[PDB]
């Protein structure tokens, strides 16, 4: 038996949810390593801390998002153990700001697959809903990203670091 | 010759959208039915009344949309007989909101089919309107629905639904 | 048996209500029609469109509260197909006018009727619900539109109409 | 040598918005032309001048929003001469909304096929930016002009224009 | 070398942190999948949803205080896979409750051990942190949970559980 | 036959005016250009982005103003393609301001010989028409943009870049 509201939600998507939920439990998790190593007082940089706190929440808010979708269609939420981080330790800045927008471009790539899976399937809703919640928000962060990248490049280490962390924290 | 606005709009769409029209006010007609066969004396649940008032409402209100919209695209509204409802009285509170809900579904499935209209001829303005003023509260609808049928089937008949009745009153 | 709240309520008269309830909702499905036409873009009058919608509206309205009055007294709604109005279009703003005019008329005398149904079963409360809910509203209705009917004549086709229109926009 | 935040994002696509970028600021100065035009001592129709200056600095809000797109995707901005309009003058009110709304669907065709292009290229991000901030201001201001022209035509040349033009100014 | 804060900081206690934070996260993760149960469509118990979403909450509050603590005594966060829960589905709400207590009793006596901990290496400032923030609270969260058994027990499957819930929701 | 509102207002004057709009409208897109150059992914200084923003609008609002202008006295606008800027991308912050300056003086001069026009006519209004509206404007241009390139100069490329574009944002 199909669950009561199960309509128009093949079973490749609703696998494909449960994989993108634990994809963003992960990249939370990577953003949570990453904001408490700039806290360490041989790091200290608040600025970069406050950054990646608010990712690592974004991150979770998204997986959250993802779970209540799957319910709402009528399908079963399956988790998995979140993996610890690749790292400990994050670096500099500016390595950090490297790592996170690979993070996200993988994270976006997903997030592109996943789309192509409703498409194949005829899954209109599901296409939106991707749409509108996860994938505008996406190419935002990898040009925000981006950009501080080219400015952290422009301020250099040092006194341009600390420059660049405060006007982080604002 | 064609209507002056019209562009990229097909016949095939235009027909579709008038058969939407006239399932809504249906939709909207059945609804009105179940609602008032709860104001009865011998039936009397003034929660049931009201959520299937609400649903009344909001079914013309997105038949209206599609007259609305069958316009600007510089379609021809064709009204046709609104059909009266397959039965008079509509039995318990479970009951009705198992005949809700296979409403419901009948009305989702002719939206996704209008959606898939739309795709067949490239008709990227009208696939997004379907999306955002349809296809998400639809699935938001059969949620609901199926949650009420679960609860309606935990508290029982007789306590249980005079229960259920005031909760959906608020 | 009677139903539990019936006292001196004729079964002739239960059936002229569901009748006058048939009625009004065809009524509200004319203005309906109506309204829509005259946003076409090759009719444009968003005056007469707003008229016509306030108009279906109302109509939708008093079948709601002939519902309502059916189940107060004991009596069982008994609906049927409404249907379709008599025309796609509906001319100009003065054709429309009078065409309004008569389906008021209309539903005028069967309010008539209605009213003679509960006198002769010596039905007073029924009597003062019409009277109070109904044949008021109807003399009020009859007149305007007859006023209207006059002004539009009187500022003839084309800028008259436009100015009109403007007018019952307000 | 792809741009940092590049990702998903095809070079047809990158040229398809750059062209699009012209078209939007030849509009905008297509519909400032017009808007001069209707404020020369021996035009003086200040409804109309208004109507499309707004239409002006759509726009350039259009054109100035595929250029900001162009950059958050990693595509680069490459600007075209704005080549100056077809005519100096503009005739009647109803002659220059007879030009606007030729205007308007061309710049939707251009939207459609840019539409296609992403869609032909998986542009998931894409195809719904172009939806969202363009293809449904462009169906309502095509219903729009068309229904000022249906006026045009009814309130005749003199007075009819004159009263059209007060209207438009509010 | 000691990092430059660390003072009075065994590396058992040290160790036990990190234990702990895996705990606490690991912790969230059970009430977060406990949670997300209780909106399945066949469950749909919106008061255990909200209850077990802000038990998630804090023991996130809980790990991320740990985290927080670690890097204040010149600690170094060591982060650990987080374990997905032991059951996918969780029963009725008393069962779910049974697991909750079960749970915040061996987070608890793992508190209890940590405290040992840092009484063994003289750690006053530590024993001092665990007790204000962590050791009062979950004897409260014990009684409570305890107190809703009882309840749970009391009021029986059913009509008695779906009162619960609502004044769980309150 | 001169155009009815027409007094002392030659023909030299008029065309020049024209030529005026027309360099207002190139300096306007120059400055769009720069402006969205300092916003790429790989540029990234937004106070740059701002303050040629801001230069952008005040060149077309410049130009509007002489539109105006010319109709007032009776005159009429004759526009030409808008011809684009010389490069597609404009350097570092300091190269882009040395630019900047070369605009504004050319602009200066062209309204110096436009001053110099009128008064060969013995325009006396549009002598000061000028003066009030242009004249005053480009000296303080020319005199912050001197300032700004003695400030970027003394602070050097990369950490001093970043300060002086936070200061420009304000
Ligand atoms: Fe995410
Ligand atoms: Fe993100
Ligand atoms: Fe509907
Ligand atoms: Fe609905
Ligand atoms: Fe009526
Ligand atoms: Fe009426
Ligand atoms: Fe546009
Ligand atoms: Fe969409
Ligand atoms: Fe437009
Ligand atoms: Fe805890
Ligand atoms: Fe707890
Ligand atoms: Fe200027
Ligand atoms: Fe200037
Ligand atoms: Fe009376």
């Amino acid at each position: 038996s199909l669950s009561r509201p199960r309509q128009n939600y093949h079973t490749e998507s609703e696998s494909a949810v449960n994989k993108q939920i634990n994809l963003e439990l992960y990249a939370s998790y990577v953003y949570q390593s990453m904001s408490r190593y700039f806290n360490r007082d041989d790091v200290a940089l608040k600025g970069f801390h406050k950054y990646f706190k608010k990712a690592s929440e974004e991150e979770r808010q998204h997986a959250e998002k993802l779970m209540e979708y799957q319910s709402t269609r009528g399908g079963r939420i399956m988790l998995s153990d979140i993996k610890r981080p690749e790292n400990d330790e994050w670096g500099t800045g500016l390595e950090a700001m490297e790592t996170a927008l690979n993070l996200e471009k993988n994270v976006n790539q997903s997030l592109l697959d996943l789309h192509k899976t409703a498409e194949k399937h005829v899954d209109a809703q599901m296409q939106d809903f991707i749409e509108e919640n996860f994938l505008r928000e996406q190419v935002e962060s990898i040009k925000e990203i981006s950009d501080h990248i080219t400015n952290l490049k422009r301020v250099g280490p040092g006194l341009g670091e600390y420059m660049f962390d405060k006007n982080l924290s604002e």
